[PDB]
């Protein structure tokens, strides 16, 4: 009775054209059999080529950030230009926006508003640092973390949302969650959003866990109740991708 | 014996493909017949459409920011992914960046310093506020924006580099500077460039003029003998970017 789940690749700032045409062609002899949304999320200058090369059906192409309103923002590319250009998924709040680029919980909260006004899927990020993990904080902190983003939804809105836990300390750090540590909070992620927003909200909401996912450790995070899929970083540079995939059957 | 001059299009967050596509044919129609370097900078997903329809052989495309590395940065495009994909050219500092995205002199000038490792031409935004200009600190302003970027550069490095004055008060106001508030500028800016970088480099230094240069203001501009050309906003979605190329004949 889980929802669709998502393998979502998050390339972050890498490729090159050589590069990605080949893993493009592996993601696309790559016969997947089950019901999945996959996701590829480019650099913006990479999105027409892997347009132009991707061609696996279980796909779709996401932004890795947008503002949301086009105008006079040198460097930032805009909610409405990603959808003419044919773009409708979106990743926001990612952990080093948020402590690199000053993304405060406000500012994610209205990106993601704007993004689902725009029809946009949105891949929402949350998760705590190793400190706040230490002082015994994560509930409190993902709890946050969603409510802000909450407060500037409507209750239809969830229908586009998609959260990604990610635990700070688990990005690119070669540490991932255990299955008992995600599976415990994506559970009061869903109790949280159950109580607050609805049960049918809660019960198709899509909980993905991040943070140094790979083909290996994949299928028993998925094995947990409350895990709808990954946000994958490095691994998903790579070929092994496929079984990352393949582990959410 | 000014240097060459520059003619550059900052179309900052904005655009269509069918936008695009109407534009672009329009400078492609528009024939010109001096030594001129025009640049074209559009949002970062909208190159790939530049490059495949930009055809007029007076234009470079250029990106409108970049960081200086590959890696763990979402949202981010580097200098070497633009590199790879034929872009060789980045406007860095521009004032939002610098007001809105945290972007310091000292990240400004590391920034440059790497696009000038890198091989890049780069179009370098210095300014001063209102607030400044008001209190009397234009010059110091200047120069000190300017000292910044030069501390981490090699005298062979400022080859690579275009200086655009831009007064923020200027930028999408509609309050253009004189021609006379610009040439002080744009004097004091190359006379510091002579004494501390050299002679050489100041008299082949394009310094640009930016802030609500218009195709009926830019001629008497270019006039003024120490202004090598624009960085136009607004008028560059504009058929009149055509006059304002025409203006540093
Ligand atoms: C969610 C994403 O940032 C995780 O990156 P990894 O390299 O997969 O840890
Ligand atoms: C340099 C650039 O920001 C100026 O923009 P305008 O719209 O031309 O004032």
């Amino acid at each position: 009775a889980k929802p669709q789940p998502i393998a979502a690749a998050n390339w972050k700032c890498n490729g090159t054209t050589a590069s990605i045409e080949k893993l493009v062609q592996v993601f696309n002899e790559h016969t997947i059999s089950h019901d999945v949304q996959c996701v590829v999320a480019p650099t913006f200058v990479h999105i027409p080529l892997v347009q132009a090369k991707l061609r696996n059906p279980k796909y779709v192409i996401s932004a890795q950030n947008a503002i949301a309103k086009s105008g006079a923002f040198t460097g930032e590319v805009s909610m409405p230009i990603l959808k003419d250009i044919g773009v409708h998924w979106v990743i926001l709040g990612h952990s080093e926006r948020r402590t690199y680029y000053g993304e405060t919980d406000e500012i994610v909260a209205q990106k993601v508003s704007e993004a689902c006004k725009q029809g946009f899927m949105v891949i929402a990020c949350i998760g705590e640092t190793l400190q706040q993990r230490e002082a015994n904080q994560t509930a409190k902190v993902v709890l946050s973390q969603t409510s802000a983003i909450a407060a500037k939804l409507t209750k239809d809105a969830w229908n586009q949302v998609v959260l990604a836990y990610e635990p700070v300390w688990a990005i690119g750090t070669g540490k991932v969650a255990t299955p008992e540590q995600a599976q415990e909070v994506h559970l009061l992620l869903r109790k949280w959003v159950s109580e607050n927003i609805g049960t049918d909200v809660a019960a198709k909401l899509r909980i993905l866990y991040g943070g140094s996912v790979n083909a290996a450790n994949a299928a028993t995070l998925y094995a947990k109740p409350d895990i709808n899929g990954f946000l994958v970083g490095g691994a998903s540079l790579k070929p092994e991708f496929r079984d990352i995939i393949d582990a959410t059957r």
